[PDB]
Order: structure tokens, then C-alpha cells, then sequence
């Protein structure tokens, strides 16, 4: 599919684009008070305990042995994976297939189940999520927010009326599983976050500008059909919130989600400044479908190396497990000091909120 | 005419200055609550609707078949447009067809007549007001303020002596229409608008630096001549008020006034920023003369492309209308913030003054 | 000599160095409310009216040409104009007449002698003084403090004990004229001026970082000699106060002084600056010299730049004078007021010492 | 040894690295009231006085050599010099003389042991302590912290239990010399600090990053083995608390620590710097080692232009003696004010601390 083509094969990762993550250092400690074989990265996701603070977020025969690669590798380290949309699953039997073999492959790990928002003014309902949900006896449900993609893509356009939350409000009153609302590539604000909230929605993945540029795709396919959209999109390539804000946005403004921080997260450094700024688990995807595509071999070189780069900095940061990680001490600094600023977080009552 | 020939073909768009719009950021929601279909761009402009919140500002044989290739479109999008300086019209009665052809091509749209304050300041009066602006029936005049271009052009010397002010009060209690008055490039700071406000001008046109740098078109006719002056109009490449910056400062300082964000708006986005930041209209000149110099279809063109990009920025942003545009999320960082800091602006209250 | 050959001729102006004059923006005003020939640059200079509010500071036969140029064409301007050190023509009976055909070529303008601190850690005392002063009956006598330059020269260390400030009190009380305390490149921060003002001086001259770089002069003369401190002065070469930090500092620390802001003055606009910010007149050295090496029109054009320049940046603050332009409209930014801040100049109180 | 070789050699000095020491600037005093002949540099360590205050923090047959050539030019200039860890030499009684030599060549100075904190949870205490002390009759023991170091290198982990806090404690109240507890390029912050100073831990050497960085060296290492943990350290190179900051931070929350300022020390400045924001007295390695490398005669050079630049500094900040020193007047800009500011140092309250 063109999309994976791009996204894999272009310089599209990151492009004009930031996390704000530079911004955020954690702080050295010489002295950690344990040894690196004690540090523990264990954590809750909802029912089940998973390996590592980290999820493999969504992405869309081939596309099958791509996702069947991510979870069997997902499912050795104990890491949650959620698939990309089950939209074609639900309306083709041939494509339940490509979704399936996910369980066959990988029984004991989260899998988290995935449909898009603006599916949900458009026919999708609770039986599409019963059926997303069963075909992977999943976990979760992940519903995805992608206006800026939809906006600069040849076809079609965004549709977000507010029945849609009217809608999701009364499918989470008979799901058997919890819904995750992400972004894909450009934030979760407190305006969205709140909103969300007030319709029951408790769970958030950040995706935040500054790792996948969807708009950067649509400008690719853009140029690619010498469409002339190309040239907005090119406007817009640093569009949207970057992930570091958006983690201190949606904790700050509901402080008792459980948060994915995600978009642009590349290493286990990355990773642990997500968390200890306010997520309860990092998310990835670009750079496990690149090294996927390698193969399976190549994203378990992957997954040790962010794991290694994870306890490294859990080790100098003194942090023996993730809950002493989500409290270890930050320093904020430039463009995302200043954007907190603008934005009413008092960093001292954010400091308080992230450490609880 | 050689402000036109350097103005089109030679590099001073932004040349060595800012409109401070790189600090201006537009809060992503991911959940923006309407569809694309749904946004309405229409918004007042004195006695009219326009289809759009962007204007044409004014640009002075030949150039009266730019106009009317500028009015013909701008009539089609239901867009404002501004005429350049009347002066040669009022000198003579043959320069009035290139003004007159105007509206024959747009009945219309509103139309906005042009005479300099060096005009004002030099014995026009009423009589040449009313017949600027019936030469063209238009809706409203603007009179344009441009003290650093006739500080550094070759020949003459500014002169702005507040008995012109008086003058234009005295005119304005006579006049049919309403007096806009705009700068030419290096913007309205705070005591400028106050002093005009106190002789009942409340329509101002920011027209800051970070677009066309008259300074530099003049520092390229001296250097053409060989003119020393040369020098000393590129110490002063970066003079004047930002228009993000004017923007802040007019709406701050009058509260009540209808405002022109202008000066470096150069895609749909600029305009969006500028409407949100505080303009209640965005201005273009410069990259509209440039499309037209290409033809009708290229200048028809630009207008889809920017009202592509101002209906993205809505979507992104949630905003529905331009009045929701008007009240949406942004962020102040950097030069912006100091710049507004250190001239008194509390950008608490600012938010308050902006979003009403 | 070589100090003259290497600040004429190699690059050590502003050499890794900043005057923190970019941190200061003027405010433009569309309206100006004056005109360009009523704007007034007179200005008091101790008992005598100088025509613009800029001076040429002391530079050390062929001395002695040099100096008669720049004398007759700053008596042809009305400016002000230093003399560098008089040690030698103390020291000489010959080496005087390059210094006494100053006042035979510029009878009328105020013209300040020059002696070093150093001479007065040495033994010069009142009749050294008196005697520099009737050389060329002088309005003022300069005396200048360059520890850093004494610092890195091959040759010897400086001294600055109290009893040089002792001694300068004493003298100050049979002088005839004013003494001027001034910087030669490093400017003067709020304790040393404290310091001379306890003393009794009540002139100062900023000279600070961001012009002529003594440091580096030195640096190349040390490197010329194959002398190990080239590399320990080029760890200096940023040493000092910023000119525009010096000027805030005196001005604040001293706001009856009588102030001449130098250091990097390299246009009218820094002049205007310099002036806007708490100097009462602007100071010049280097450039100076590299024109009058060229010849006397080149300092003639050289000034009539420099004027021009001036007047440009009163018209577009609308400043009728000096006295409007030291009171006019300035945005302060970056790392001057940052410097400002922890330097513990209250933005707001400073603003109305600045302001009388 | 594989280390000293790519210290020396490779570029890992201050590599992807800040000490932030630009973001501190000594006032320019343009009257010193100080002559440089009367600078005193003397200051105490511990029992003994010392003729400059910097140091040669430890570094680690051909080893020896090295060791004694920095000591015997450590003698000469009255430095106090820290051997590299004496492990080896507690497990080898051939290895002993490498390090007994320092003491042969240099019997006045301070001279300082030094073991590694992790030695403490695998064997080591009070006997081999004593024994380090005895083999050079030191003034002090060095404790370092190399978790970083530890945590990249191809083999082996950290390992830092408290139960090492515990038995450093213990050992405290029986050694005949005090502890000075010492990072190793990635710094100390307030939380370490007072962990340590729980323990009894009075004196710290802060060794920040910005100087040799020893992720880096292990990052090379790992190159050279085709080691993939390679690529992690290189996500690590700007890993640590810069120099500057750590000064302050233990400054603020010990402020009667004996402190080193260390770490990136490059020049007399680099230690006049260090000092004034809040250490006792400067430490340097890693250009000790090159310096030794090329020779006696070099090092020797290479003190001298040191100390020239302490007392530049010293002279051209008014400093008579290094107590004036730390009292001088200073700015601080940029990031460091930044961190300064999250992490609750109160600028005003830490100006007074570091004063006395
Ligand atoms: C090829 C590709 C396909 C994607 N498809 C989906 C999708 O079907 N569902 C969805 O929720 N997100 C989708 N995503 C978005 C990701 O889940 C993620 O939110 C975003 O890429 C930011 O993370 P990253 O920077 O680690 O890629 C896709 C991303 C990629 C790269
Ligand atoms: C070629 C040219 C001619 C102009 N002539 C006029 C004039 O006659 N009247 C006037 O009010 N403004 C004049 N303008 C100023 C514009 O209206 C506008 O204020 C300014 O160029 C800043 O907007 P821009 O950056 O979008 O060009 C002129 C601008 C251009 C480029
Ligand atoms: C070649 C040269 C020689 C100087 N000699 C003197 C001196 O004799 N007396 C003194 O007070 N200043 C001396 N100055 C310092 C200047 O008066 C002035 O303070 C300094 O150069 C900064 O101004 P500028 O950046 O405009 O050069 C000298 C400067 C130059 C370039
Ligand atoms: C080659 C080399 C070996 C080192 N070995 C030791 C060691 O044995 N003990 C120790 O405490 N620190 C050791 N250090 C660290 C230094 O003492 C110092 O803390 C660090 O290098 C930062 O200072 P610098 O940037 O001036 O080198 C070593 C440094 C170097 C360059």
C-alpha cells in the first residue's frame, strides 16, 4: 500500500516536525542506590501485567505477515500490540485473516483492537466494535482521531460532528473491553482531552507530532499525482502538538488517565522521558514496521536495544521500577517550558500531578 | 513602474525581516466536533458580506490591467479589494480608467479607494476623498502610511505633522464611507493607533514587517543609481512593528477597532494565525500582484490554494466559523512573548480582549 | 604604529564579540507627528552646543595627520572630538605639535585631552594634567582604563590601586574641566562606576565589547611575536561588558552621570539606539579612523552617513529631538534582558530613570 | 590502556556535550583597584595550603610514568594531584609503585587516593581504603561514581546498593583522612548531594558532563567490537548534569561542602568560572594527560598558561585572592538559568550562599 511504501521508504519521519522531547532532560544520578540486574520495568496494562513500559501502536496478505512478524516478537518480549484498522476486516471475510493469526501468534500479550472515529458517523457502532473487538479477542479498543490526514488527502474529508462521542459514550456502556482515543501523528490538546473525558473516555494515546508526518505523506501522494494540495501540506508539515506537550497536556488537564505517550518515540531514552513526564507507557510504530520489514530477527535486535536504552536510563536516573520512574526528577527547559507557560500549567502543581 | 518591477522580480518579500507569525501557534484538536462541509468562512466587512475573512490591499495603462485582473477574481470569491494610490486619478482625469474598469468587472465585492497621508499632509481634502472614492464607488477609503519608504527613496523627505490628522477628522464627519488606515510595510505599533483613535480612526490595517520591505525596494533604487543611501536603507532592513506583533498591539490598544491583519501573510495559514491572534480580516498584496502578473487562471489559483489552507486551519483548530476561528487555542512563544511582555501587554487579559 | 596597523588593516572589529545593540528594537511610528527638517540634533556637550549628539573618541607626524583630518572635519560637523594619549607629548616637546594643530584646525568644537589611568598608578599628577589640557585647550580631559589590554600584551601588568583614584579626586579639584572616566573596549558595569562616581567622577564613556577588540589586538601582536598568550587571549576574546548592558548600567547605577554610549557604535541607528537606552551622546572611534586613513571626504561622507542614519531613526519614532528620541518607544529583548534581570535593573523602574 | 588511548586521542572530549559554562559571565571591573603582582591564588585543601586553587583529579608501567611526570610538575606548581584508582595496586604489590612514585617526586603537596563506590558492595572497606592512603601517605581518598561508564561499557554492570553508603559511613569515622566523593563526566545533582551528605559525605568533586565523556569512550569501544550498544551510546552522549549546574546544585543544597568544580576545566577562565559560581577550587584531567603525553616541559607550559588565565580573570574582575573571587560579580544567562529556575534554585537566595 502506497502509505506503508512512504512511510517506510521517504523521508517522512519527523519531517519539519519536533517531539519538544530535547526539552526535557532527566536528571543524572551518580549515586543510583541500586544495581542495574535489580531494575524491574514491569507494569499494569489494564487486566494484565506486561514486560516492558511500551506498546507497538496501530498501523494498516502482505500487510498480514507484517503484523504476524510484530506479534510474535510483541508476544516474546511481553509487550501490548495494537493493529491498524479493522474496518476491511469487517467488511471483507478474506481480510479477518491478517487480523486473526495476531492471537494465533501471540495468546498471552495485550492486543488492542482498532477503528477509526469518523467511522462511527458513518454506520460504525457497537456490533463494528464487538466485532474488531472478538476477531482478535482483544484487550482494548483503540478509535483513532486522523483530521489532519483526512484534510490533505486527494479524497474525502474529516468528519467529526460530536454524535460520534455521543455514539462511543453509549458503545463503552456495553463493551466487555476498555477504549483507548489516539491521535496519529499530530496530539491530544486539553481542549480534546477533556472533551473526550466529559463523553467517559479515560484512556489516551498522545501520538504527537514529531515522529510520522501523515501530513508529509499526503504532500508525497500529493506530488506523486501533481496535485497542487501538496504545496498547503507543505504549510502544515509542523503542524499539531508535540508529543513531549501533549503527555503534559493530557496528564495536567486529566490527571487520573492512563496515557500512552506516543509519536516520534525512537529509542528507550525517548521512551523513558515520555513516562517520567506523565505517560504510563511509551508507544511506537514507524520504527517497528521498518525494522519488521527487515524481519523478525531484525525488530528482536529492536526491542532489545530500546529495552537496554530504557533500563539505561532507568539505572542513572536511580529508578528501580517504572512507578520510580513516572517520579524521578526532570528538568523542562525552552520551547516546552514556554508552551506550558502559554498553556496554564502551573509546573508546580505539575510536578505534584505527574508524581501521583 | 520600477516599485513594481523590483517589488515582482527582485528578492524583497521578507528580506532581512519577520512577521513574528513563526511564534504564533494554532492549538491541534484531534477532536475538532464538525465536518469539513460545515465550515463557514463569510464574515462582515463594513455594510457587506465576503465569502471569505482576506482582502486584497491596495497596489500602485498597464497597471490598470492588473487591477483588472485582480477585481474580476476578487469579485468572483466575494473577496475584498483595495486599489493603490488614486494620487495620478486626482491629477488626471486620464489615470481614472484604470480605477474606473475596477467596477465594471466587480459591482460587488467592497471596493476600497487609496490616498496617501503625504497627500493629506500636501493640501487634498474633501473634494479629492469623495472623488476617490466615487470613481470607483467604493465602500470605504483607506489611507496608507509609509514614513520609512519616503525616508529612504532618492528624492524627498517626509513630512507628518499631526495638522494632517485634523484634516482627515475634519473629512471623515462628510465622508459616505469609512476611513482605514493602513501602514505600508512597518506596521502600526500601540501609540500610532491611540493617536489616530483620538482622531476618530477605529479601521486600521497593520500592514508590520516580514513581507514586502519597502526599505529594501528603495535600497535597491539606490543602489541602481548609486545612490550612498543604499547603504544606509540596509541598516534599516529590519525596522518596524512585526505584524503578529501590530496585530497584538492595535487590538490591545483599541479594543473596539475592526482590524486588517496584514503584512507577510503568504498562505492561508499566515491568515489564519492572524485572525486568531486578534485581525478580524487578513491582507494580502504581494504574492497576489505576482499571481496576477501570471494571469486570471494563476490568480485564481492562489485564492483556492489559500482558502484551502484557511479552511484546514479551521478544521485543525475546531472552528466552525470565523468567529470560533476568533476565540480559538494558541500558543505565544518566543520574540513574540518578549516583544508583548516588555511592551505591557499582560497576555492574560489579552486572551479576554482577543476572544471578544 | 601597530596598534593602528592591526585595528586598521586585520579583523578585530567585534571579533567574537557583541555589543547586545540587536537585543534593542526602536519602536516605528507610522504617524510621526514631526517632520524630517524639523528634526533638531543639537545638543549640550558641558558649557559648549554640539550639532549632533555623537562624538570621536581618543586615538592613539604621521599620528599626527590623521588626527588633523579627523579635527577638521568633526570642527566642520559640530562634534565633539578626543584626542588619544598624551603620554608621549608629556613625555616630549616634539611629539606635541600633533596634538596642538587639532585646535588650529577645529577652533570651536569641544575638544576633550586623553590620559591613561596607568600614568596615574605612575606619577603623572596635577601639572601633567594641566599641561595635556593647554596643549590644545581642551573643554574636557578623558582618562581611560584598558586593564584588559595591559593584561595580554607581550609586555608587562597592569596596576589599578586606590591611591589612582585618590590621586584623580585630588586633581579633579584644581582642573579647569570636566574629567571624563572611559573604557577602551570592555565596557564599565555598575561597580566600577559606583566606584569612580564615590571619587567624584560624574562623565563616563561605556566603551564596551561588541567594537574594537583590544583583546584581540593584543592576541595578534602576541601571535606576531610567537608569544603563548595569542592562545590565552583568544580564551578572551568575549570578555566584557556589551555595550548596550554598560549603557543600562551606568544609567542606572549613576542616573545623574553624563553618559556617552561607545563601544561598536558602527551607524546612526546604533547611535540612535545607544541614545534611546540612557546615553546622552553616541561615541566613535574605528570607523572614524578607517575613513580618515582613506581622506577627508571619505570622513566627510562617513559622517553625513552617520547623520543621516540618526535623523532616520528620530523621524521614524517620531523623536523632534534628542530629549524625544531619549524618551522614545524601545522593545528589549534576548540576552540584554537577560543580562538586565540578574543584573537586578527592575525593567520598569529603569524605563523611568531612562525616561529623565 | 585502551581507555587512555581514546582520551587522548580520539575526539570524546566534550563530544554531543555542554558544561554550560557559556552561560556564565564574569563582570568586567574596568578600575580592578588591584594590581596583578599583588593577586594571591593561594587557598587551603584540607591541612595543607595549595599555591593555585585547581587540582589534577585521578586518572588511571607506562601509567606510572605518566603519574610521574604530573606529579612532579604538581610539585612545582603546589598543586594537590589525585591518582587514578589504586584498585590494581591493592590486588597487585608490583602495581604499587606506580603509584608510591608520586609520593618519591612530590612530598609536600596534597596527594589523593582514590577507589570506585562500586568496590565497597564487592569486597572492599576500611583495610584496602587504609592501605590506598597509605601506599602515597594521602591527604584525602577520592570515592567516584561511574554508573554511565558502567552501564555502556561491553562488560560487566553497576552496581550501587545503598549498603555502599552504608559501609563509606562506617569507614568515615576511622580513616585518618577525609572523603572526598567525585563523579567521573556526568555530574552531581541536589538529590545526590544530600544522599550523600546523609551518609557523613562533606566534600564532592562535581566532574559534569562537558568535559571527557566517558560514554562516548565506551561508545568508541563498543565501535571497535561491533558492539551494537554502540548505537545507544550515542543516544546517551548528552547524558549527565553539565558542570556549571552541578556546581550550583551542590552549592545550593550543601552549601558548606568543600567543592571541586570539574569537568570540562579548560582554561584558567574555565576555573575562574567554576569558582566564582560556587566551587572552592577547579579540577582538570583529561588535558593534564595530553599535556604529560608530550612531556614534562609541556605540562609545565601548560600550568603556567592556566594560572595566567586564573589571574587575568582574577585581575579583571577587581579579585585580589581567590575569597574575592568567589564573591565577584556574575551573570547568569541561557539554559543554565533555565535549569537553575526548575530546579527551585532561587537566584537570590543562591547568590547569598555562594558569597560566603
Ligand atoms: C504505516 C502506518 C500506518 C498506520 N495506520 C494506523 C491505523 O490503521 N490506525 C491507527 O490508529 N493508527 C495508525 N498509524 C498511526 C500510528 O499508530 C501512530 O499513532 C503514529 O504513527 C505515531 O507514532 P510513530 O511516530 O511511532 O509512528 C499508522 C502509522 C503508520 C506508520
Ligand atoms: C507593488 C506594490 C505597490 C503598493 N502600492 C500601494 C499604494 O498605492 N497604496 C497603499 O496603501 N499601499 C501600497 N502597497 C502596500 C500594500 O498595500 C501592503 O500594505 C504591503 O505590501 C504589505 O503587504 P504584503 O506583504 O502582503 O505585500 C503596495 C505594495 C506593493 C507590493
Ligand atoms: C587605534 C586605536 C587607538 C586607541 N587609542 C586610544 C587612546 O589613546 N586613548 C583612549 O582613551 N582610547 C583609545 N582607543 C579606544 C577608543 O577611544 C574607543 O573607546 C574604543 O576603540 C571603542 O570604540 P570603537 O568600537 O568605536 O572603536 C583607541 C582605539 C583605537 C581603534
Ligand atoms: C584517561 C582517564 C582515566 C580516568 N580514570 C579515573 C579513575 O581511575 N578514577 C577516577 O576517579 N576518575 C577517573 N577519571 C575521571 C577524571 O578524574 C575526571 O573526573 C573526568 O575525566 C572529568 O574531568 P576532565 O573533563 O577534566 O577530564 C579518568 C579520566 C581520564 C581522562
Amino acid at each position: 500500500v502506497e502509505h506503508v511504501e512512504i512511510a517506510a521508504f521517504e523521508n517522512v519521519d519527523g519531517l519539519s516536525s519536533s517531539t519538544f522531547l530535547n526539552d526535557v532532560i532527566l536528571v543524572h544520578q551518580g549515586f543510583p542506590g541500586i544495581s542495574f540486574s535489580e531494575i524491574n520495568t514491569k507494569t499494569k496494562f489494564f487486566r494484565k501485567e506486561i514486560s516492558v513500559p511500551v506498546m507497538v501502536t496501530g498501523m494498516t496478505n502482505e500487510l498480514g505477515r507484517i503484523n504476524k512478524i510484530i506479534a510474535e516478537v510483541a508476544e516474546k518480549f511481553g509487550i501490548p500490540m495494537g493493529v491498524g484498522s479493522q474496518r476491511v476486516a469487517i467488511e471483507k471475510a478474506e481480510a479477518r485473516e491478517s487480523f486473526a493469526i495476531v492471537r494465533k501468534v501471540a495468546p498471552t500479550i495485550p492486543i488492542i483492537a482498532n477503528l477509526g472515529m469518523p467511522q462511527l458517523v458513518k454506520g460504525y457502532g457497537l456490533k463494528e466494535f464487538q466485532d474488531a473487538i472478538q476477531m482478535i479477542e482483544a484487550d482494548a479498543i483503540a478509535v483513532h482521531l486522523n483530521p489532519a490526514q483526512e484534510v490533505f488527502q486527494p479524497e474525502g474529508e474529516p468528519e467529526y460532528q460530536i454524535y460520534a462521542l455521543e455514539k462511543l459514550r453509549d458503545i463503552s456502556k456495553e463493551l466487555s473491553v476498555p477504549i483507548i482515543v489516539k491521535e496519529s501523528g499530530n496530539g491530544i490538546s486539553m481542549e480534546t482531552a477533556k472533551l473526550l473525558y466529559s463523553y467517559g473516555i479515560k484512556n489516551f494515546d498522545t501520538s504527537g507530532q514529531g515522529g510520522t508526518n501523515w501530513i508529509a505523506i499526503e504532500m508525497i501522494r500529493d506530488i506523486r499525482r501533481g496535485n497542487w494540495k501538496a504545496e498547503s501540506a507543505k504549510n502544515f508539515l509542523d503542524w499539531g502538538v508535540p508529543t513531549a506537550a501533549s503527555i503534559m497536556e493530557v496528564r495536567y488537564s486529566v490527571p487520573d488517565s492512563f496515557l500512552v505517550g506516543s509519536g516520534g518515540i525512537r529509542s528507550g531514552l525517548d521512551a523513558a522521558k515520555a513516562i517520567a513526564l506523565g505517560a504510563d507507557i511509551a508507544g511506537m510504530a514507524l520504527p517497528v514496521l521498518k525494522s519488521a520489514i527487515e524481519g523478525k530477527e531484525s525488530l528482536e535486535q529492536f526491542f532489545r536495544k530500546i529495552i537496554f536504552e530504557l533500563k539505561a536510563a532507568m539505572m542513572l536516573t536511580g529508578s528501580k521500577d517504572v512507578d520510580a520512574l513516572k517520579k524521578t526528577s526532570i528538568v523542562i527547559l525552552g520551547k516546552l517550558k514556554e508552551w506550558a507557560e502559554y498553556r496554564g500549567i502551573n509546573l508546580s502543581i505539575y510536578e505534584k500531578v505527574r508524581k501521583r
